[PDB]
C-alpha cells in the first residue's frame, strides 16, 4: 500500500527503531525471522477467545497463603458493587457475586480506579485485586460496568576437511603489537583456537593468512561461534559459521567489532552499526561444503553419580566428572537435576556425539513428565547452552506456566535471548505466544523489550524484531496506548534532562507549559498498566535533592468511579543505570513469591521502575515515605550525626491512635527482616542512609539499585526495644523471622543461584565469569546444615550491631 509505510511508521516510533534498514547486516537472518515469526502470531491472535482477552484478568493457582486467610479464619468477603455491598464466600465466581446484586448480563465487575474486572470462570479468592486488598487490609470495590468492546483489539492484516578460515587483516580510520585470535565457540565453550603473527599496529594491517582450525566441517555444531578478538582485548565480533538454513557460511566478510571498556554482549551475531570509527576485520571463509540437518551401573559409581548430580550449578565439573557423567547417559537422564550438568558434559565438537546426544533427548519422559523446575528449566536457558533441541526441551517445561509465573520471571526471560544463537527461537516465540495471549504480560513485554532496543546496539535489532512481531498482534486499541505512552514519556524526558542542565522557578514554567497541549489526555503509567493519568498536579511536581536532578511528577487519576483524590506520584531520573534495579527488583518479588510457599511474609516493597533508554528511566512514587536520613536529618544532620531515638517517634508522632502505632512498628521487623535478608543474599547489604527509606505507616524499603552484611542500625534495633546487649520481645520475632525466611531461601539456592548469575551476566558491565556469583553460594551457605547457616546469618546480625555506625558516619 502507498499507506501501508505508514502504518509501519507506527510501528518504528512505538518500537525506537526500524527493523527495515540493511546498513547493519550481511545475511537475512533478521528478515527471514520476521518473516518466520506471523506464523506463531497467527496461530496465537486467531486461538485466543476475543472476550476475556480484551479484559485481561489477572488470577493465580497458587493456594491462599496463611497471612492472608488469617485475616479472614471466618470464611467471609464483602464485594461492594457500585452502594450495595454483598458479602461473599472465598469460593464464589465472578458469577456468583453477580447473582447477589442483581436479585441482561451486559454487566461486569470492574474496579474502581484501575483496569482490573473480576470476571471470568475464576474462584473470587483466586484475583490478584482481592488478595491486594486483604493484604492492605482494604475493601473490595467493583462498579457495574459493561464488558468492552474487543472490537478495538483487531489486529490489521496484511566434507571432512578440516575448516579453515583466512584473516585478511584490521583496518581502522585511527588506532603496537597486534594479533587476531579466531576461536571456533560453542556454549560459550571455545573449542579449537588458532591465532596470527604479532604484526605492527596500524590504521590498515594485512595478513592474508588463512587460518586451518583442527575441528572439521562435520565436527561443526550449529550455532557455534567464529569468534574473532583482537589482542595487543580490545576489540571482538562474532560470526555464526552455520547460518538459519543450516547452511555454512561462506564468502568474503568485513566486519565491524565493538571495542572493550564475561557478559551477554560478548556473545551477539550483531555488528558495530558506527563504521565511522570501528575497528574493521576481513576475513574469508572460501568453499563448497555444503549444511546438513543399557545393563546396570555398579554401586560406587553410582553413588560418585549422585553425589555430583547433587551440587550447585556453581560447582565446576573435572575432566573426570564428565566423562563419567557421559558414560552413564542414560542413568544420569532418569534425574532431572542432572540435565544441566549431563549436557555440558557433552563434546559437540563430535557430530557422532552430539548425534548420540539427540537421540538421547527423544528417550526423554522422566523429563517431560516430572516436575517443573524453574531454577532447573532456567539454567538450561543460560549462555552454558547453545543447542537448539537442549533449549528446546527447558522452553517446552515453560509452556506449562500459568501467566502468574510469566510475569514473575518474564524480565529474566526476556533477557535470556541474549543467550540464543539465532533471532527465530523457541524462547522468543514463546515470549511472542504469551504476549499476544494475555494484555497484562504484552504490556510488560513491550517495555522489556524496549528498554532494550533503545540502548542496547549489542541487542537492539534482533529485540525490534521481536517486539513488531508483537505490536502486530496485540489490537488497536494497545497499539494506541503504547503510542500515548511513548509520546508522554519522550516528553517527559526531555523536560527531565534540561532540568537537569543547571530552578523550580523555570520547573513549572515548563511543566505548565507542558500541559498546555502537549501532555495527552490519560496515559498509562507504563509500570501498573492498570493505572490512567491525566494531567499534573503541577503544585507539587518538583525536583528532589540531590547530585542527581530527579523530577518528581504527580498526576491526577483520569477516572471518575476512582472512589479517592490520591494521585499516581512518578519519578523520572537521568544518570543512573536503572536497568540494574528492574533486575534487582525482580529478584525482590520472587523471594517476595518464595516465602509465600511456606506462608511467610516479609512486607517487601519492590515499587515500580521501568528504563528507558541510556541512563534514563521512570520510578514509582511510593506514598507517604521518608528517607532514613531526612528523618535523622530535621533533628541532627549537617555535620551531625544521628540520634538513638529519633525514627522511633517519628512512628508514634506520623501515626494517630496507639492501634496504629505498634502495627507500624510490627509491620516494621517484616520489612526491616524482609530487606536484611534480601540484600544479604543480593550481596547488596553495605548501603547508607538516603537509600533507604521507610513509611509512615511502618514499611521500610531500600532504594537506588571495614563493612557488614547489612544495614539494622541501632535505630531500628531502638525501635525493636533493645538498646544494645539484650533481646526484646520483638527482637525475637525479628529472628523468628530472618532465619525462617533465610532459611526458606536455602530451598532455592539453585533458583536463586541461576538468576543472580544471569543478572550479572546481562546487567552489568564485564561480568566475573567466576567469583562475583560465587558470593551468593557463599552468603547462601551452600553445603552446610540447617543449623550452622542459621547460626551464620546471626554473626551477620552481630557484626550490624557490634559496629553500631561505624561505617554510617564513614559512607563519604
Ligand atoms: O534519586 C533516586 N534514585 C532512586 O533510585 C530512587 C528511588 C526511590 C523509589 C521509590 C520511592 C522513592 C525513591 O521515594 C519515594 F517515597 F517516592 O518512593 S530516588
Amino acid at each position: 500500500s502507498e499507506e501501508s509505510q505508514a502504518f509501519q511508521r507506527q510501528l518504528t516510533a512505538l518500537i525506537g527503531y526500524d527493523v527495515t534498514d540493511v546498513s547493519n547486516v550481511h545475511d537475512d537472518e533478521l528478515e527471514f525471522t520476521r518473516r518466520g515469526l506471523v506464523t506463531p502470531r497467527m496461530a496465537e491472535v486467531a486461538s485466543r477467545d476475543p472476550k476475556l482477552y480484551a479484559m485481561h484478568p489477572w488470577v493465580t493457582s497458587k493456594p491462599l497463603p496463611e497471612y492472608l486467610w488469617k485475616k479472614i479464619a471466618n470464611n467471609c468477603i464483602f464485594i461492594v458493587i457500585h452502594s450495595q455491598t454483598i458479602k461473599v464466600s472465598p469460593d464464589d465466581t465472578p458469577g456468583a457475586i453477580l447473582q447477589s446484586f442483581f436479585t441482561e448480563q451486559d454487566f461486569v465487575l470492574r474496579v474502581c480506579g484501575r483496569d482490573e474486572y473480576l470476571v471470568g470462570e475464576t474462584p473470587i479468592k483466586n484475583f490478584q485485586w482481592v488478595r491486594h486488598c486483604l493484604k492492605n487490609g482494604e475493601e473490595i470495590h467493583v462498579v457495574l460496568d459493561t464488558p468492552p468492546d474487543p472490537a478495538l483489539d483487531e489486529v490489521r492484516k496484511e566434507c571432512d576437511r578440516k575448516f579453515r578460515v583466512k584473516i585478511r587483516g584490521i583496518d581502522i580510520p585511527v588506532l603496537l603489537t597486534v594479533f587476531v585470535e579466531a576461536n571456533i565457540q560453542h556454549g560459550q565453550q571455545v573449542l579449537c583456537q588458532r591465532r596470527t603473527s604479532p604484526k605492527p599496529f596500524t590504521e590498515e594491517v594485512l595478513w592474508n593468512v588463512w587460518l586451518e582450525f583442527s575441528i572439521k566441517i562435520k565436527d561443526l555444531p550449529k550455532g557455534a561461534l567464529l569468534n574473532l578478538q583482537i589482542y595487543c582485548l580490545l576489540y571482538y565480533v562474532n560470526l555464526l559459521l552455520i547460518d538459519h538454513r543450516f547452511l555454512l557460511r561462506r564468502g568474503e566478510y568485513v566486519l565491524h567489532m565493538w571495542q572493550i571498556s564475561f557478559n551477554a554482549d560478548k556473545l551477539t551475531s550483531a555488528t558495530n552499526p558506527d563504521k565511522e570509527n570501528s575497528m574493521s576485520i576481513s576475513i574469508l571463509l572460501d568453499n563448497y561444503c555444503h549444511p546438513i540437518a543399557r545393563a546396570e551401573m555398579p554401586n560406587q559409581l553410582r553413588k560418585q553419580l549422585e553425589a555430583i548430580i547433587a551440587t550447585d550449578p556453581l560447582n565446576p565439573l573435572t575432566a573426570e566428572d564428565k566423562e563419567l557423567l557421559w558414560h552413564f547417559r542414560y542413568e544420569s537422564l532418569k534425574h532431572p537435576k542432572a540435565y544441566p550438568k549431563l549436557f555440558s558434559s557433552v563434546k559437540w565438537g563430535q557430530q557422532e556425539i552430539v548425534a548420540k546426544t539427540y537421540q538421547l533427548l527423544a528417550r526423554r519422559e522422566v523429563w517431560d513428565q516430572s516436575a517443573l523446575d524453574v531454577g532447573l528449566t532456567m539454567q538450561l536457558l543460560d549462555c552454558n547452552f547453545s543447542d537448539e533441541n537442549v533449549r528446546a526441551i527447558a522452553v517446552q517445561k515453560l509452556e506449562s506456566l500459568e501467566d502468574d509465573d510469566v510475569l514473575h520471571y518474564l524480565l529474566q526471560l526476556v533477557q535470556a535471548v541474549k543467550f540464543e544463537p539465532y533471532h527465530d527461537s523457541a524462547l522468543a516465540r514463546f515470549l511472542l505466544k504469551r504476549g499476544l495471549r494475555n494484555k497484562r504480560i504484552g504490556h510488560f513485554l513491550f517495555w522489556f523489550l524496549r528498554s532494550e532496543i533503545a540502548q542496547s546496539r549489542h541487542y537492539q535489532q534482533r529485540f525490534a524484531v521481536i517486539l513488531e512481531a508483537y505490536l502486530r498482534g496485540c489490537g488497536t486499541a494497545m497499539l494506541h496506548d503504547f503510542t500515548q505512552q511513548v509520546q508522554v514519556i519522550e516528553m517527559l524526558q526531555k523536560v527531565t534532562l534540561d532540568i537537569k542542565s543547571l530552578v523550580i522557578s523555570q520547573l513549572k514554567q515548563k511543566l505548565e507549559n507542558l500541559q498546555n497541549s502537549q501532555l495527552p489526555e490519560s496515559f498509562r503509567v507504563p509500570y501498573d498498566p492498570g493505572l490512567k493519568a491525566g494531567a499534573l498536579a503541577i503544585e507539587k511536581c518538583k525536583v528532589m535533592a540531590s547530585k542527581k536532578k530527579p523530577l518528581w511528577l504527580e498526576f491526577k487519576c483520569a477516572d471518575p468511579t476512582a472512589l479517592s483524590n490520591e494521585t499516581i506520584g512518578i519519578i523520572f531520573k537521568h544518570g543512573d543505570d536503572l536497568r540494574q534495579d528492574m533486575l534487582i527488583l525482580q529478584i525482590l518479588r520472587i523471594m517476595e513469591s518464595i516465602w509465600e510457599t511456606e506462608s511467610l511474609d516479609l512486607c517487601l516493597l519492590p515499587y515500580g521502575c521501568i528504563s528507558t533508554g541510556d541512563k534514563i528511566g521512570m520510578i514509582e512514587i511510593v506514598k507517604d515515605a521518608t528517607t532514613i536520613a531526612k528523618i535523622q536529618q530535621s533533628t541532627v544532620g549537617n555535620t551531625g550525626a544521628f540520634k538513638d531515638e529519633v525514627l522511633n517517634h517519628w512512628l508514634k508522632e506520623k501515626s494517630p491512635t496507639e492501634e496504629k502505632f505498634q502495627a507500624a512498628v510490627e509491620r516494621f521487623v517484616y520489612s526491616c527482616a524482609g530487606y536484611c535478608v534480601a540484600t544479604f543474599v543480593l550481596g547488596i547489604g553495605d548501603r547508607h542512609n538516603d537509600n533507604i527509606m521507610i513509611t509512615e505507616t511502618g514499611n521500610l524499603f531500600h532504594i537506588d539499585f571495614e563493612r557488614v552484611p547489612f544495614v539494622l542500625t541501632p535505630d531500628f534495633l531502638f525501635v525493636m526495644g533493645t538498646s544494645g546487649k539484650k533481646t526484646s520481645p520483638h527482637f525475637q520475632k525479628f529472628q523468628d523471622i530472618c532465619v525462617k525466611a533465610y532459611l526458606a531461601l536455602r530451598h532455592h539456592t539453585n533458583l536463586l543461584i541461576i538468576l543472580f548469575s544471569m543478572m550479572l551476566m546481562t546487567g552489568m558491565p564485564q561480568l566475573t565469569s567466576k567469583e562475583d556469583i560465587e558470593y551468593i553460594r557463599d552468603a547462601l551457605t551452600v553445603g552446610k546444615n540447617e543449623e550452622d547457616a542459621k547460626k551464620y546469618f546471626l554473626d551477620q546480625i552481630e557484626v550490624c550491631r557490634d559496629k553500631g555506625w561505624t561505617v554510617q558516619f564513614n559512607w563519604f
